[PDB]
């Protein structure tokens, strides 16, 4: 998986855009995830038993989630691939302390996609989705390859 740096800029473009509002884009992203694939709450005891969009929206651990996953995503992506030494701890933890399946990081991709488009439409085009899933799909081929490493099958 390769991005050309014009793609990356697209990328990051993109990003400065979610950072002015991180909050928000976080809570619009866990909740698209948790709509689209309601047995991904389950892996949260501090909010597994919210049901509404109303009460998604209200609860203070699931913002301070997606502020959590956008700070650390935003770290890699600006490392345009070269992210080793930011990607290790994350997919460790991943694969040891949550036990976060693949299929997961593919849902929680397809979510992040979908709301930057959707709060970004008259610049997030084809060419920035397709850079972002790009980047994505290489974030999770890594993620991937350490699970792997470790014999977690998520
Ligand atoms: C994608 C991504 C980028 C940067 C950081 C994170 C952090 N994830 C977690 C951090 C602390 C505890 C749990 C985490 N992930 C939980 C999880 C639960 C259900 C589904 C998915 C898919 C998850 O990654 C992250 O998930
Ligand atoms: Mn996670």
């Amino acid at each position: 998986m390769v991005l050309s740096e014009g793609e990356w800029q697209l990328v990051l473009h993109v990003w400065a855009k979610v950072e002015a509002d991180v909050a928000g884009h976080g809570q619009d992203i866990l909740i698209r995830l948790f709509k689209s694939h309601p047995e991904t709450l389950e892996k949260f005891d501090r909010f597994k038993h919210l049901k509404t969009e109303a009460e998604m929206k209200a609860s203070e651990d699931l913002k301070k989630h997606g502020v959590t996953v956008l700070t650390g995503l935003g770290a890699i992506l600006k490392k345009k691939g070269h992210h080793e030494a930011e990607l290790k701890p994350l997919a460790q933890s991943h694969a040891t302390k949550h036990k976060i399946p693949i299929k997961y990081l593919e849902f929680i991709s397809e979510a992040i996609i979908h709301v930057l488009h959707s709060r970004h439409p008259g610049d997030f085009g084809a060419d920035a989705q397709g850079a972002m899933n790009k980047a994505l799909e290489l974030f999770r081929k890594d993620i991937a390859a350490k699970y792997k490493e470790l014999g977690y099958q998520g």
